[PDB]
Formats: structure tokens, C-alpha cells, sequence
């Protein structure tokens, strides 16, 4: 029965509870990257990268 | 029975609770980046990197 | 019954409960990488690297 | 200026964020009260009782 | 300026993040009573009783 | 300037966190009184008793 797996659960998020409260939030960047905010997020690969909140400047 | 493998769990958040509570967040960058506010984040890669909030400045 | 492994976990994170509460927070980045506030993060790699809170300021 | 009183808050709930996630609840009673599953609740009374979740069984 | 009273507060509840997370919950009363799962109640009275979570069982 | 009084607070909770995590919870009463699970409660009461999570069997 090769592979008789039952309920795995791979890349799962599940049961988050978030309360963000701020005045004055502010973000300003100048030829750069910025990533912020990022909340319950899976994912699941298969011969590849994986990257999630990635954030790069420059490529040359 | 090759691999009968019952409920595994692979990358996985569950049950996260959160309250942030700024007053004046602020960010400002120049030419680089910037990664914040990362929360409650599941991945699983077969055969491949597996950054998550990764931050790279240049690359040449 | 070869791998007859039951209910394994691998890169689990449950259970977190978390209170940011600042007044000013503020991040000022020039030219380089910054990575703040990762908070409940799961992840599974095979077969390559396994990087989350990463940061690099040049790559030549 | 008798009472110039400006933004007052009184009996005030704001922000609040929840996750409930069972696989079987279940309530049985005979004769008597119950309450459950009270949320985000407020009031303002003047000259008079204010309960909220209350249970009485009997009165005679 | 009698009362030039600002910003009070008063009966305030703001800013709660919760997550309940049973597999087989159960009550079960008989002539009595029961109270549970309250969450983020406020309340303001005057000139009267206040209870929020009360539970009494008989009144002779 | 009687009572010029700026931002007061009186009963208030602000920034709760939480995660309850059961398999089996049960409550079984038999005549008497039960409060469980009260969480984030806020109350201001003027002339008048203040009871919050009470519990009382009989009262004769
Ligand atoms: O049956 C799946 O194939 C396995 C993975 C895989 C792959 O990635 C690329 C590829 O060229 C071949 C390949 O054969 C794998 C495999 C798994 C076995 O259990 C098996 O008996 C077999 O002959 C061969 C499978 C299903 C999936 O759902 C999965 O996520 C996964 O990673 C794999
Ligand atoms: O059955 C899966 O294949 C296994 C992994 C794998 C792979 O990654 C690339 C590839 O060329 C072949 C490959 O064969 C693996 C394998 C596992 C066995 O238990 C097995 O009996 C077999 O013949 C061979 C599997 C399923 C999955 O769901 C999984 O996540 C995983 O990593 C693997
Ligand atoms: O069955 C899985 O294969 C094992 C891992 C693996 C791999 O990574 C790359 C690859 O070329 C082959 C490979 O064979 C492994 C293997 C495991 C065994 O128990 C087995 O009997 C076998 O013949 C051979 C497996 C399933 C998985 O879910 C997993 O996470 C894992 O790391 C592995
Ligand atoms: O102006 C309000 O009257 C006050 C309360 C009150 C009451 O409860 C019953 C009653 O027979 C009389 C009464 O006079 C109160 C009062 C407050 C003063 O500041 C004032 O100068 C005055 O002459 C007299 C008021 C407004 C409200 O919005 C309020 O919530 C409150 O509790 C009260
Ligand atoms: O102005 C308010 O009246 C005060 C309370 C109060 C009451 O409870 C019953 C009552 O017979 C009279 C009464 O006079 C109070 C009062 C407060 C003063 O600052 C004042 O100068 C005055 O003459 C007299 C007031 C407003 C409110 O909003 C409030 O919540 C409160 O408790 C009170
Ligand atoms: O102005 C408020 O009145 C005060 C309380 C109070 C009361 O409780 C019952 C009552 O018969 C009279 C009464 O006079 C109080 C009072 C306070 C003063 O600062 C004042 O100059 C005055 O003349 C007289 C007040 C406002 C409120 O918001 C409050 O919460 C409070 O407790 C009180």
C-alpha cells in the first residue's frame, strides 16, 4: 500500500488572531525595497525557491 | 505498507495571538531594504531555498 | 511496514501569545538591510538552504 | 463653561479580534440558566442595575 | 470652567486578541447555573449595582 | 478651573494577548453556580456594589 499517508498538513497556518493599532504609521523609501505587514501566510514548494517576504535592493 | 505515515504536520503555525500598539511607527530607507512585521508565517520546499523575511542590500 | 511513522511534527510553532506596545518606533536605513519584528514563523526545507531572518548588506 | 467636558469615553470596547474553533461544544441543561459565548459587550446605565451575563437558577 | 473635564476614560476595553482552540468542549448543568467564556466586556454604571459575570443558583 | 481634570482613566484594560489551548474541557454543576473563562473585563460603578465574576450557591 505504498504511500497509504493520511492526513499530513504541510505549509498550513491556522487559528491567528491579530489587533495592529497605530496613530500615524509611515513608510517613505528612495530607490530601495520595504515590506512590512505580512500576516498568515503558507506555502508549500516543489523544485523551486521559496522566498516569502523577500526584499532586495539592487541586481546588477 | 512503505510509508504509511499517519497525521505528520511540515511547516505549520497555528494558535497565535498578537496586539501591537504603536503610538508613531516610521521607516525610511535609502538604496537598501527593509523587512518588518512578519507574523504567523508557514512554508515547506522540497528541492529549493527557503528564505522567509530575507533583506539583501545589492547584488553585482 | 517500512516508515510506518505516525504523527511526526517538523517545524511547528503553536501557542504564542504575543504585546508589542511602543510609543515611537522608527528604523532609518541607508544602503544597507534591516529585519525586524519576525514573529511565529514555521518552516521545512529539503535539499537546500534554510534561511528566515536573514540580512546582508552587499553581495560582490 | 459648566461641563466643557470634551471626548469622554464611557462603556467603550474597540479593537477586538477573535478565533474559537472546536469540533464538538455542546450544552445541556435542566432546570437551570447558563451563558456562554459573551463577546465584545458594553453598556452605560443611569440609575439602574447594569448586569451583563448573568444566570440565576431559581427565585421564589 | 467647572468640569472642563478632556478626555476621560472610564469602562473602556480596547485592543484584545484571543484564540480558543478546544477539541471536545461540555457543560452540563442540572438546577443550577453556569457561566463561561466572557471576552472584552465593559460597562459603566452609576447610581445602580454593576455585576458583569454573576451566576447564582437559587433565591429564596 | 474646579476639576480641569485631563485624560483620566479608571477601569480600563487595554493590550491583552491570549490563547487557550484544551482537548477536553467539561463543566458539570449539579445546584450550584459556575463562572469560568472571564477574560478582558473593564467596569466603573458609582454608588453601587461592583461584583465582576461572582459566585454564590444559595441564598435563603
Ligand atoms: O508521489 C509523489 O512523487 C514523489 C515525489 C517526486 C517528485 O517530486 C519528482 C519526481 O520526478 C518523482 C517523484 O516521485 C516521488 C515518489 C514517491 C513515492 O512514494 C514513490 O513510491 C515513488 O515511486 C516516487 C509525490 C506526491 C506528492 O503529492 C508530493 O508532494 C511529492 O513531493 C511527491
Ligand atoms: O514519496 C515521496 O518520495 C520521496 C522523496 C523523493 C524526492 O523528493 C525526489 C525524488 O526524485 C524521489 C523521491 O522519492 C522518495 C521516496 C520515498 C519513499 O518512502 C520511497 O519508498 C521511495 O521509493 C522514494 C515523497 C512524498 C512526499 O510527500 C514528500 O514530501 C517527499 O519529500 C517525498
Ligand atoms: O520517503 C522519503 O524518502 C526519503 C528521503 C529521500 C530524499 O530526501 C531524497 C531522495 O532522493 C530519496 C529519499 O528517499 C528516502 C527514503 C526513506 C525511506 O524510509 C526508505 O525506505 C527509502 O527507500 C528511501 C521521504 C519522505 C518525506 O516526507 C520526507 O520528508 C523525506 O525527507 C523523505
Ligand atoms: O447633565 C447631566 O446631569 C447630571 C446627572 C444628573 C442625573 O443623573 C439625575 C438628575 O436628576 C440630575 C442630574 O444632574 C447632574 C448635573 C450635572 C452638572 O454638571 C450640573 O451642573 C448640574 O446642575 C447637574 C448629565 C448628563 C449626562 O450625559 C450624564 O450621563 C449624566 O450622568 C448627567
Ligand atoms: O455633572 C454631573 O453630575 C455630578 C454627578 C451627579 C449625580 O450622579 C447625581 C446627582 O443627583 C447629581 C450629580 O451632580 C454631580 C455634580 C458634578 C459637578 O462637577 C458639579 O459642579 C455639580 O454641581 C454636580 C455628572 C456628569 C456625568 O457625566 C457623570 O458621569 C456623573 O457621574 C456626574
Ligand atoms: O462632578 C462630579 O460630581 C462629584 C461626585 C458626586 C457624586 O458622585 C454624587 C453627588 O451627589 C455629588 C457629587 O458631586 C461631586 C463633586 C465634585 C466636584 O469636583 C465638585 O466641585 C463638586 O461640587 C461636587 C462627578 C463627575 C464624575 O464624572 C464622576 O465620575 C464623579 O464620581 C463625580
Amino acid at each position: 500500500v505504498l504511500y497509504v499517508g493520511s492526513k499530513t498538513k504541510e505549509g498550513v497556518v491556522h487559528g491567528v488572531a491579530t489587533v495592529a493599532e497605530k496613530t500615524k504609521e509611515q513608510v517613505t523609501n528612495v530607490g530601495g525595497a520595504v515590506v512590512t505587514g505580512v500576516t498568515a501566510v503558507a506555502q508549500k514548494t516543489v523544485e523551486g525557491a521559496g522566498s516569502i517576504a523577500a526584499a532586495t535592493g539592487f541586481v546588477k
